[PDB]
């Protein structure tokens, strides 16, 4: 177990974390976090049955509401917290059949750092992709990526398109046709 | 254990080292170390129970005192040392009952070096802020924090704001609204 | 086991990956890839008795075929898939006595990526020359090169001049004349 | 086990590798590599109980002889080669008694990449210095650094200046007064 299963194996499940609108302006790449939550949000729309979506919103009143920029789907569990991870009873229990996850969103170094420890402790397989991944400040990013690429080997840093190539192992795929179309999609900064 | 514990289990030793006068023109992010050693404070002002804060003075009468710019505590133990490696009979006692320590200071490559390893050799726990840290040459410094990366799982190198927010998992935290008044300090050079 | 052993012992399988017209201007580093590959396939020429030389094809008829920069030998076995990652039953059954493989092409997070990550499933000693390896976006192929170098001991990623080095120990090797001649090369783009 | 033990404990060789004539002028760095060299030999000579000096020369007849700038000690051991890894008949015995090695020279890739895989073989504690270390192109060395990096817990890679601090353990040891001549020595290329 080094990669993403085929998609059919198991289930994964999707997880767009604190992508509000008190961050928009806070961070620079906040536009290719919001690419890659539609990136995954479509991808999981086209296989359903073995994928979750879950939206988690912290401190919502006090500024705090899931950006207008991102589609979710309609299968999407939204849940609203104040613990800095995104392991609360609501979705611990949201995780009792999923074996694999896939984190992104906001901040590297707070909200997503203690989630995925957390994950890591339930046995669960992270993968990240630094693709839709950011930080109000470079070294407090950095300090947080360099860390969480050395909690193999059940936690792995890659990018967005190479998430969707490791699910679909190959390309005469029943579902490469609808997955191809999001690969196609251009992210407003450039990668 | 993969991240700092919620501040209320164990004991935490915060690690002031040789931030002295002879230093402070001779580095570059000097400022940003003594910003760190005052946030982690008054942090340990906050929470005083369960953490303790050590200053480490290295051949003081030639070419060395603690820099005025920073406000140590008044449960401070300041001791005063030859040894490059911050453990000293003095603090070896003093971490009798501590599980955790954060160490920040100068330089990289010289006496945090020797202390964490040290540390290490204590199944102490070390949780080092790249935030609060600096030496004389980048390539002196680079080959450290490269090395001190590889010394998991017992050895952590963030930043000190993602350490903070790890001793207090929910943001509905007793003590976050006096914690959450540090991160909103700006450090004298951008990160 | 740290290193590649010398050419004699064992058995060694070069692999030039996808290197075809589709992604000539769509990389920016493809004319190294290029210059390793034909480096590799006169290499193979000077020591093919243990060596074998597998060049793979990805949906040729649709935008694919090797670049006809590249020379390969008469004894390179070519076959053309659709499964991302380069492990076909073709393949597999011809590696069925051999013991290390040099994977170099294109892309690094995708078809390279899932290849690597199922040699290491067969128990086989993978080297990686990052000099003959490359992407369409830098972010893309940085966070898999990251990845890879996590994947050791038996996962290691250097240069194609490394490489050579090391399958002759010795500069008074009875091949070493026609080697050193490779070496001597100048590639396209500087290193 | 984790950094340098102090100089009276154990043995300790020196390894001043292929820093020849040829290559002078094809490295950027190879000044720096001289200076660490002469560095390490002025150490040898203040404590030459516990420390070994060995200089290797690769086809010296052909491009190559040990550069006039660096003033070997009189007790220096040097020895010709044609194997690329610094391990031959010669040098194995004079390490039948030595627990750690110091090899610092040219190239990171070639020689020296080969040269401490065979040390970390033979259980020998191997510690690089970053400061006295090069090569030809920066590709080759980039990727080679990296690798070494991985060979933990028994592979190193600091800095001179670290190097000789972690030998001397406190400031007030009976030859920190000579050792401490040397750090204030400034390197050709600033560091």
């Amino acid at each position: 177990s080094r990669l993403m299963p085929h998609y059919s194996k198991g289930k994964t499940a999707f997880l767009c974390v604190d992508l509000q609108e008190a961050f928009s302006k806070r961070i620079e790449n906040f536009a290719n976090c919001v690419f890659v939550a539609n990136r995954l949000a479509r991808l999981h729309e086209l296989v359903p049955e073995n994928t979750k979506y879950i939206v988690t919103e912290h401190y919502p009143k006090g500024l705090g509401r899931i950006v207008p920029g991102i589609t979710l789907p309609q299968t999407a569990h939204l849940i609203e917290k104040t613990r800095f991870s995104c392991i609360v009873p609501q979705v611990e229990e949201l995780l009792e059949d999923v074996d694999n996850a896939v984190v992104f969103g906001i901040e590297g170094h707070a909200c997503i750092l203690q989630t995925v420890a957390d994950l890591l402790d339930m046995n669960k397989r992270v993968f990240l992709p630094k693709d839709g991944l950011g930080s109000q400040k470079k070294t407090d990013f950095k300090a947080a990526m360099k860390l969480m690429g050395s909690w193999s080997p059940n936690c792995e840093i890659t990018t967005s398109e190479s998430i969707l190539l490791q699910m679909t192992k190959d390309a005469m795929d029943p579902n490469f046709k609808k997955i191809s179309k999001l690969l196609k999609e251009e992210p407003p900064i450039p990668l």
